[PDB]
């Protein structure tokens, strides 16, 4: 179950495998399997990790459908791997993946955003090894995020009573038709490293969470004492394991004793006076250091966490017991050369821009992002919505139990890797899926999406709430999203509908407003926006100018602070980000408030300055 | 019937009434009677020619609804209107207008594109006149051009599922809703001018028609011999009027007398030895003079004309007896700060551009133009397709007896006006109505259109080919557009269906060009493109890149170049031209091939070289 990222310690040892692979293109619907025997013929470089789509200004990558083939060799001292347990991990390959070693076929994976490994112990060598990686982008009515078998792109043209267009579409170069807004980016998009671990015994999984907090502090600085939990898992086979809590000066403030039961599993409760917690704006982490008795250690990880509690209380979403208000956005891992490729430069610009902007929160939009990043925000103290890659679902997807599996899988995967991580205080389940509609459609979704829902639950130890993100749709049929734990609402009054009308717009939005006062859930937007070509301006703001932007969500934003129950605010998108082409899509996606290259919008100095003046706590 | 350019000469003057007026808005559907009887009140400055809509940046007048109301005071010497008629002309008011003079109402008209006039013989007075001219910019499912009476704007954005969404546009401000792809600019868009005529006989019109050429030279600048008609329309009360043809430089080449008969008219006939012809690239114009006699002249009129014959035979479009091949775009008068107000260094400026291009030749999208723009066009040697303003009609208009009547005032109108030009070769009676579908739908547009297609051909002396431009539909279903003259077709393939698939677009072109090839008229686009931002680059060009349209143009050029009875590549648009906002619209509609500041993307250098190697007569 456990998926810890790979640790260097005295036990352990990472080697990374990024860097400039070989790389081939294949077939629609094959590979030759013999390039996992030799070197590949007459290879393209790629580098590791990124989407390969954009590396090839030869190729025309982007049009790319079916099978990419990526290879390397390496080889490490046989003095490291003797005796000890030897894994291969893939922290994301996009969309499917069949991995071989030295010829061997080690297995396969379907889901583009989370990280899978293999046990090679028994298939590697010395000396040279060959690494085998084909990589399979198709997306369709099985998928996970969802493509369409036939027709069109998300938003996208036709002309089907035209006889010419009907004849030649059936002719047509097969391509991937996403039910989605952002471009099919794939490949090795996260990094690919070996590890090692004890065999005969090894920490698996190690799961913290926040029980109780006692006389929380006035300004949540502290509490009088923290109860916190801790669940380690083992591997391999009166063994015990040492608990040691770090401050962040390193010193040890707590530590147990706790005796390993098999299944291995040692568990308990340590209490820690005068815990200092974390919260939006002001981090704190503690270090949680798992060590496995045999003086000597046999194996150890260190878990980075940090103490707050989450609850949903009301029309309040409280993180320590205080009322938080979310200013943010989601986001997308979207840049020039890397695609959807991890970048750890442009992670850590990012989350300075969040503070520039005195945002305190994100949506992984659409898509659990790279490790790394939720590190960052750990210690940067920007609270996150963590989000699976359910999107363009409907009800031809929640008849088809390959669906229902790969959305199942996601959202156990996505929590085993980002249980621990205090800056994450919300799962996403979904994002604008098909919720209404008249006779069975909303029982229908519903029955599809409340397992799913409990599932979260179930999966979260610390049992954090739960959404669906859901989409400008006719709200009162849809009987899913207002059973959600918290209600995040995409709405895009005055651009795709009542469009360039400022004053319907807000008159619309207080109508669905009075609907959701009435529901008593708390309520925060999780998209809204408009699209935006910088340079483009006018005395009176049209659509597509900074002007119209600002006005936009002054407009809007003007409305939400009429409403107490009203708790977040997050815009669609940070950035501009690429997409499939269309008629609607200038160069991709132009909501941002920041342009690709992270440039201001005359939106966003509106929304620092206005951001600058709101809390985290208190707002209402 | 006659609407002769006011001219100054020996019996007659020309008072401009141009400058800076007086101005203010009014209501939706009314206006004070009273600012017709004395100054306005806190009074705008509004110039004129020119839209009002962008003449104030502290006003949203784009977003104005209703009337509008200029006024101006002017004064003439007594000497020179004494003993003459008085005539005060509007060469455009849009969309319709009620004309006040000294507080006595001269009358009202509604055509937004064409000129208009009153005799003021008996409501002018010595000193100061006050000149108050009402102008309403609304439309809707009478006028023409079309509007909406509810709804939505053309290719509009719209979610009305959304209940809050039904119930906010039953409250928003009203608005112009078009069903046309350009901004709806209002005014007094051309010149305003008092003019005199002789009071008790005065000519009212002049026709001239190239009725014969006999003998053409081989390379078409002379025929042996011209046979050229004229009609002269007299108002007022054995009279005679002196007709005299002056070539180029002035010299007398010909000259009859003829006898004035009782509607008083004079028509006949002159033969002109070696007579000079106009061509595409190679201008050439007389002058007929006609005076009304009494040594003394009555009065006197000077008509520019040009001797050529225009004949669609087969699948071949003659002039002068050779083959034509269109090459161009549509246009629109459309520009930064007077809109669609008429500017002569643009016209100028348009005219070199044209020539800068290799192109011979446009279509006036989706009105007629000011007048001073085809003289330009007859002494620059481009070749022009004069269109009405019927743009966004179907069934609903086809029904109605008003929009028939003011469809049927706009064809006459447009071609009494502009019957003498010779750079005119066709004439366009509608733009992208709807003439598909089943039932009897079909029929009905059919049954519509024809008596216009006749009425066409009645008031034109010339008999120039009529044609209506379609839209993208079934034509398998469409029977009225393979019954006009030539064949008009609007095709986006590629850009509104199969979009970005250049080979996908090209197969289904080739599929509707195999429907075309039989039906065995000749045929055109005059249509067709992609929106493009200037700047924006790929090395695999995709929409809205500067690459994607000059690939667009270069693909299905190669195609069309194929198809020997195709006849000319008219493409949308020479420049880019402001619209109604909306998502598909980046600062209005971004197909031209220059920028609106008419500066060449890359798909203009492309089209230069093509057209540079394409001549006027002979390509197919
Ligand atoms: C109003 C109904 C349509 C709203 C759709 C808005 C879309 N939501 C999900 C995001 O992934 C898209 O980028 C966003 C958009 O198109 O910019
Ligand atoms: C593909 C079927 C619809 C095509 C419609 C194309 C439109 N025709 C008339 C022009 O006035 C518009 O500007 C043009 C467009 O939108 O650029």
């Amino acid at each position: 179950n456990g998926m810890l990222y790979p640790q260097s310690n005295d036990s352990r040892i990472v080697f990374p495998l990024d860097g400039v692979w070989d790389f081939r293109t294949a077939g629609e619907d094959s590979y030759p399997a013999e390039w996992a025997d030799a070197p590949l013929p007459e290879p393209l470089p790629m580098a590791v990790p990124g989407s390969y789509n954009d590396q090839n200004d030869e190729l025309n990558l982007r049009a790319h459908y079916g099978w990419v083939v990526y290879q390397r060799s390496f080889a490490v001292p046989s003095r490291l791997v003797a005796g000890q347990r030897m894994i291969l991990r893939f922290d994301a390959a996009t969309h499917a993946a069949d991995v071989y070693l030295n010829g061997q076929l080690l297995g396969s994976h379907f889901g583009g955003f989370l990280p899978f490994e293999f046990d090679v112990t028994s298939a590697l060598h010395a000396g040279e090894n060959l690494l085998t990686v084909a990589v399979d982008n198709r997306i369709g009515s099985s998928t996970l995020p969802v493509g369409n078998d036939a027709g069109t792109a998300f938003m996208g043209s036709d002309n089907a009573n035209v006889p010419a267009v009907a004849e030649a579409k059936k002719h047509a170069r097969r391509q991937n038709l996403p039910n989605f807004d952002f471009f099919n980016f794939a490949g090795l998009n996260r990094h690919v490293e070996l590890y090692t671990t004890p065999a005969d015994a090894y920490i698996a999984d190690i799961a913290i969470t926040t029980e109780r907090l006692d006389h929380i502090a006035g300004d949540a600085c502290t509490a009088a004492n923290a109860l916190i939990a801790y669940d380690v898992t083992f591997g391999g086979d009166g063994r015990q394991v040492r608990i040691s809590i770090l401050d962040g000066e390193g010193t040890v403030v707590a530590g147990v004793t706790a005796d390993i039961e098999r299944t291995a599993k040692a568990s308990g409760e340590i209490a820690i006076r005068d815990a200092k917690l974390w919260n939006p704006g002001a981090a704190y982490l503690y270090t949680a250091v798992a060590e496995l008795l045999p003086s000597r250690i046999i194996d150890a990880y260190r878990q980075t966490f940090g103490i707050r509690t989450v609850e949903v209380s009301g029309t309040t979403f409280l993180i320590n017991g205080k009322p938080f208000y979310f200013k943010g956005f989601g986001k997308h891992e979207d840049s020039y050369f890397h695609g959807r490729g991890t970048d750890d430069v442009l992670n850590v610009k990012d989350v300075s821009l969040i503070h520039w902007l005195h945002a305190n929160s994100f949506r992984t939009s659409h898509y659990p992002y790279a490790e790394s990043m939720y590190d960052l925000c750990d210690r940067e103290g920007i609270v996150i919505i963590d989000e699976v890659p359910a999107v363009g679902m409907s009800w031809l997807q929640y008849a088809n139990p390959l669906v229902a599996e790969r959305h199942r899988e996601a959202i156990r995967g996505m929590i085993a890797r980002d249980k621990n991580h205090p800056c994450i205080v919300m799962w996403s389940i979904a994002n604008e899926p098909g919720l209404d509609g008249d006779g069975e459609r909303p029982r229908q979704a519903y029955d599809y999406f409340r397992p799913l829902y409990e599932l979260a639950h179930a999966s979260d130890p610390q049992n954090r709430p739960v959404t669906l993100v859901c989409c400008q749709n006719d709200y009162t049929t849809d009987i899913t999203e207002r059973t959600m734990d918290v209600v995040c609402i995409n709405r895009y009054y005055g651009w795709y509908n009542l469009s360039g009308d400022l004053d319907a717009a807000c008159h619309a939005l207080n109508i669905e407003l009075d609907f959701w006062e009435n529901i008593g859930k708390p309520v925060m937007f999780t998209e809204y926006g408009a699209d935006t070509i910088e340079g483009i301006h006018g005395t009176h703001g049209e659509m597509f100018s900074e002007e119209f932007q600002r006005d936009y969500y002054a407009r809007i934003n003007a409305e939400i602070d009429k409403r107490p129950w009203f708790i977040g605010e997050q815009l669609w998108n940070f950035a501009d980000f690429a997409t499939f082409q269309g008629i609607i899509r200038v160069e991709g996606n132009r909501k941002g408030i920041l342009t690709r290259d992270r440039q201001p919008k005359m939106a966003a100095h509106w929304l620092r300055e206005r951001w600058a003046g709101i809390p985290d706590y208190g707002y209402k």
